[PDB]
């Protein structure tokens, strides 16, 4: 068995910004989240190889998790905070689409989704440089 490529956490094309929401992405939202005990299976890509899920990548086509996210901000590859948004999304969304309902992992994952939407409503209001 093989894992994809990760997602990548820098393009030398993409035009890259620094805004208030996304430095309070990574100042707050993503400290909280980072640092929370249910963070770690969230931490690195999904590795199907050694957890022995030979399916994960035929049913989850776009990969994403906590370490993706964090280089991406640290790398400035965003260009603006909706995009970081979609990306934590992302990450809860294939939690819950590969697993049942119910398991331990998509109980932590939500508990982590609800800190994640409490923590974005004091996102400052309007984004800019
Ligand atoms: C929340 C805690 O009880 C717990 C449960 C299960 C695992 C096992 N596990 C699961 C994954 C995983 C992810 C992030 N998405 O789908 C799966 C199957 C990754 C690592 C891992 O050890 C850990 C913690």
């Amino acid at each position: 068995s093989m894992n994809p490529p990760p997602p990548e956490t820098s393009n030398p094309n993409k035009p890259k910004r620094q805004t208030n929401q996304l430095q309070y992405l990574l100042r707050v939202v993503l400290k909280t989240l980072w640092k929370h005990q249910f963070a770690w299976p969230f931490q690195q890509p999904v590795d199907a190889v050694k957890l022995n899920l030979p399916d994960y990548y035929k049913i989850i086509k776009t990969p994403m998790d906590m370490g993706t996210i964090k280089k991406r901000l640290e790398n400035n590859y965003y260009w603006n905070a909706q995009e970081c948004i979609q990306d934590f999304n992302t990450m809860f969304t294939n939690c819950y689409i590969y697993n049942k309902p119910g398991d331990d992992i998509v109980l932590m994952a939500e508990a982590l989704e609800k800190l994640f939407l409490q923590k974005i409503n004091e996102l400052p209001t309007e984004e800019t440089e």
